[PDB]
């Protein structure tokens, strides 16, 4: 039942309901041998969950002699602990403790996109390399952010500008942490998942539309003390959510494939360089899917039809289609994006723009992206 | 101009005047780009980036678009090897106008400290970025810019932080010899004869030989114009690219034979005992020569190594300037006395029983790894 996934040559990639709990501690213990384990998170995600851990690993730890150490390091939430003083402050951390950590060390990334970059780059550096594992606890981050290897931390001039490319020796998908978190950012991970489907298997996408209310019901529905969020519909979403990561994995292991997953990103970029970070990534995207298919549409290369389902699936899940969707408005106060300033966040990343086309829903253009107009497409900005 | 193969591709180019007129010009036409950030310190820059500016220009501006130059002197010294200067080099070029993109190539110039930090950015600026390594030290020839290590130092160690990013050409300019400080020079020559002594009776026999040449050479004061190692060029390139060959070979053995890349530590086991103690009255080489010298007492210790292949390893380590034990009177005074106790040296090495690199001849290792030897074995050399 714990659904392995391989990506560029082993599995790695482990996805099932409690295994925080039930294997992760275990698992590391006997495929990351090792005497010295470093966990990271924030304050909030471990306040919940590394005290659970702790126990599940003495536990499966004490079996073994001499036992190996647990050291943890709960950096202050927000993208704020993704810098290089945070980064500094952890191998600073690590180097200090008696013994100093060494080059067995096996650090564990517990959270999102923020713990998973930060976490995956400070591993890469720390004495020119030692072993990692990525523990996404949020949606975005077990379906794209955890798998492919990039880690990096942010500066005063950009995101993700200093960073290496370091491959996590394990990537546990526990699909349990969606159980508790918060609903916006689960709509919100639903982006990504919507659009691997809509760039690989029409078949996918049709079961996204179909189990939209379900999944969607879940999500938002009051639960019970002692009842699972998703019961009755674990299957569906572990198939829904699964197959998106699936389609990351294959993609990591294979610049065709790679290019056509920044879908909806070209001009979803453009937007969250706007709009954030009030508005989140997922919620760009889903716009930027949106226009990116609308401008298919206009140069004839995609039907009309399908641009609906692309509006229609994305709505489904709780997700904005326009800059003028309410939520958004509320959001941002009034910032209003100009074609203007989106053709020159896009031109940030020349006379062309380079956008992912798609033919048909689960149909690519090109095995590529497109080359198109400038002209063409400040014409599905507004 | 000579090349040895590093790892499949063969990245080092070895020959007298490169950085005057090769570099400038095989960096455009073998690593095209828009970008060329140049980095050393502010003496060595003040020296060699000039001239080198000028030969820019002249093979950048035979190609369209020409490509442009940015230079960046970090402070002399292993003071910028740190994580706040790899963070001032990195908003730096992340400051340029246009900004420093992922097609830009690197140029270390300078020694350790250069090679290091310098390797350490490029690794890492947007996920990693070409570069490539111009060793204006012999130590930095034939053994630093070899190998992608690369790192920083931290309040707590030495290379704590940093990452392993293959330089993309690894520029030999034996003429920058010419100018590096007499004690520079016996400095890396410690690692050249360690290479020898690990690997070839035969090359070792060379280093013997042209010990008083080389010596002499070195030490002459060169007229104005003329080249410091005049009718000896061909003898000073063999010496010294045939330690910088087998470095290369070592670093391109791939697989979990780290067998051979042990044995480059020979000498290093007490050597690096020593440094920790006497570091930074005393260098990196100056130490390992004085720890070859007690890893080869060992293994005649152990009854391993004869002790005339001993005497040669002490006679010709001395043969080139370097030191052969702590007595010597030049470390001695720059150290102002300062004791290394038995108990300190087998402190710092445990810091790190114990594994020494053994040889059983001159060229010939006891087995193909490190060996492991009894600390009581090994006090008995530190007394
Ligand atoms: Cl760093
Ligand atoms: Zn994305
Ligand atoms: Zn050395």
């Amino acid at each position: 039942n714990p659904t392995k996934i391989s990506i560029l040559g082993r599995e790695s990639i482990i996805a099932d309901f409690g295994l925080w709990r039930n294997y992760v501690a275990k698992d590391l213990i006997s495929d990351c041998s090792s005497t010295t384990y470093v966990l990271v998170t924030d304050t909030n995600i471990g306040s919940i969950y590394t005290p659970s851990f702790e126990e599940a690993f003495r536990k499966r730890a004490a079996e073994i002699t001499p036992s190996p150490r647990l050291l943890i390091y709960n950096r202050p939430p927000g993208e704020v602990s993704k810098s290089r003083q945070t980064k500094a402050d952890i191998e600073d951390w690590m180097l200090s403790q008696n013994p100093p950590c060494g080059r067995d060390t096996v650090v564990i990334a517990l959270g999102g996109g923020v713990i998973g970059d930060l976490t995956g780059f400070v591993a890469s550096t720390y004495m020119r390399g030692v072993r990692y594992v990525q523990v996404p606890t949020t949606l975005l981050a077990m379906v794209d952010s955890s798998i492919g290897g990039k880690t990096a931390i942010d500066t005063p001039l950009g995101k993700n500008l200093i960073g290496a490319i370091w491959q996590p020796t394990k990537i546990y998908i526990d699909l349990e942490f969606l159980e508790t978190l918060p609903v916006r950012e689960f709509i919100n991970g639903m982006a990504e998942v919507i659009k691997t489907a809509a760039i690989s298997s029409e078949e996918e996408f049709t079961a996204l539309e179909e189990n939209a209310e379900t999944i969607l019901k879940a999500v938002r529905r009051e639960v019970t003390p002692g009842e699972h969020r998703f019961e009755g519909t674990e299957e569906i979403l572990k198939a829904r959510i699964l197959a998106s990561a699936r389609h990351k994995a294959y993609v990591v292991s294979a610049g065709g494939l790679r290019n056509l997953l920044n879908w909806g990103h070209s001009i979803g970029h453009a937007i969250e360089a706007i709009l954030t970070p009030q508005i989140l990534h997922g919620e760009c995207v889903a716009i930027g899917m949106v226009k990116e298919a609308e401008l298919a549409r206009h140069l004839g290369i995609l039907k009309g039809v399908a641009v609906s389902r692309i509006v229609k699936c994305l709505a489904a899940y709780g997700l904005p289609t326009s800059l003028k969707d309410a939520r958004i408005r509320k959001l941002t106060a009034g910032k209003h994006c100009s074609v203007d300033q989106l053709m020159f966040n896009m031109a940030l990343d020349g006379p062309k723009k380079k956008i992912v086309l798609l033919s048909a829903i689960g149909t690519p253009y090109e095995t590529r992206a497109s080359v198109v107009a400038n002209e063409d497409i400040r014409v599905v900005l507004a």
